[PDB]
């Protein structure tokens, strides 16, 4: 149904480990992997999102359902003839997670008597079900309305005692949940794999395993792993002493560019400089595994849109990035007034106008003022909680990092203004 039709249907979940929207559009480990596969087949990729894992598999099991599921799945139900799995493309280990400073369980038996929650329909729920056969007084909860990020949050704040998640999910999310710790590894290391329908037409799964084998030997899987695991997102605030050191050493080299851009766009050059600092620490050669480059950290698409032929040129980067900011600011709803308007533009610069509008709609529904940054800033963190983001048009986003981004830039801006 793919080439003769031209379209590969892939079902996944909306989560930071698989598939989500950022300011540049669709992104995520599974998205990119599936995107590369689609290209290899020379067809168009179309992502479908399941509301939950039972739903994902149920769609995959339907006659005429999606071609495959790319969703951080573990091979399970080895008799469920309705579903077959590919070769593995990422090794993970399931881990019991607890809150730092609380009592650490060390053996499966220690899970008895604790509040545990896992995703409904997950292989981790099945691990607990199996364990419950050996220890019938084991109790655990499963939900369709939470994602792994929510489970880690619940441990972090103590709403639950424990959860059980794959090591890759912890690796990606650990920095955002300072209190959570691995209690112990629960199960042997296993490979993640794509799921395809049963179970007669071997054609697609031949393609899939050939693709995955090549992706490995060719290093794509490693580069995907590096890009999505270990990255910082938004640089943390550097503090007074480091900022002055760069004020001293770096800013004078680019100061004339910021001012000229400020003049041409009739905007405060120090706000432009503050963005540049948050993005690259004023390093015109800065690069990322995420595809951004240069002083203002532009994508190729945005660079091309802004008339930038060389993202590594400080003057072009500053001019293009500044034009992009002012354009975003100019395009905001007229009801948002300065100075809030500039703060919203900073938010959109980082998270994209789509997620920001979701946050404004959520603020309005909450009874808050969608034209006040102080109010909308309170909504952004909710975009990382499935109960809230599943209700939005564009779904999941690490909204709290956008809050940090804006706060950092405003602090640098304030300091630059003071040192004049």
């Amino acid at each position: 149904r793919v080439q003769k039709e031209g379209v590969l249907r892939v079902i996944t979940r909306n989560s930071p480990a698989t598939y989500f929207q950022d300011r540049n559009g669709e992104t995520g480990f599974e998205y990119e992997l599936a995107k590369r596969f689609a290209e290899r087949l020379g067809v168009e990729l179309k992502i479908e999102t399941a509301d939950n894992l039972d739903d994902l598999y149920a769609q995959l099991s339907r006659e005429g359902g999606p071609a495959l599921a790319a969703a951080g799945l573990t091979p399970g139900r080895e008799d469920d003839a309705s579903v077959r799995y590919s070769h593995t493309y990422l090794d993970v280990t399931p881990q019991i997670i607890y809150r730092n400073g609380q009592q650490r369980p060390t053996r499966p038996e220690d899970l008895v008597g604790k509040r545990i929650m896992v995703l409904k329909g997950s292989s981790h729920a099945e691990q607990l079900a199996e364990l419950k056969k050996q220890y019938p007084e084991l109790k655990y909860e499963e939900s369709d309305a939470v994602e792994v990020v929510d489970l880690l949050r619940m441990v972090d704040v103590g709403d639950i005692d424990l959860t059980l998640v794959d090591s890759n999910e912890l690796a990606m999310n650990q920095v955002y949940f300072p209190n959570v710790r691995v209690a112990f590894d629960f199960g042997e290391a296993r490979g993640l794999a794509w799921a395809l329908p049963g179970g007669d037409d071997d054609s697609l799964m031949n393609e899939v395993n050939a693709f995955l084998d090549q992706a490995k030997k060719e290093g794509l899987l490693q580069r995907l792993k590096d890009r999505y695991y270990g990255h910082v997102d938004v640089l943390g605030y550097v503090g007074a002493y480091t900022f002055t050191q760069h004020l001293q050493q770096r800013l004078p080299r680019y100061e004339s560019h910021f001012k000229q851009s400020g003049k041409q766009k009739d905007t405060d050059w120090r706000l432009l400089a503050a963005i540049g600092y948050q993005e690259s620490l004023w390093q015109p050669g800065a690069t990322s595994k995420t595809g951004v480059r240069g002083l203002m950290m532009l994508t190729n698409r945005t660079a091309q849109a802004m008339g930038v032929s060389n993202r590594l040129d400080p003057k072009q980067s500053i001019q293009g990035g500044s034009k992009y900011f002012v354009q975003i600011r100019s395009e905001l709803p007229e009801s948002i007034k300065e100075p809030d308007r500039s703060w919203f533009a900073l938010a959109a610069y980082n998270i994209g106008g789509a997620h920001l509008e979701d946050a404004r709609k959520m603020a309005e529904k909450e009874g808050l003022n969608p034209n006040k940054w102080l109010d909308v800033k309170k909504m952004l963190p909710r975009l990382a909680q499935k109960q809230w983001y599943a209700k939005t048009r564009y779904g999941y986003a690490r909204g709290g990092e956008t809050v940090h981004f804006v706060q950092n830039v405003r602090r640098y801006y304030d300091i630059l203004t003071w040192v004049t």
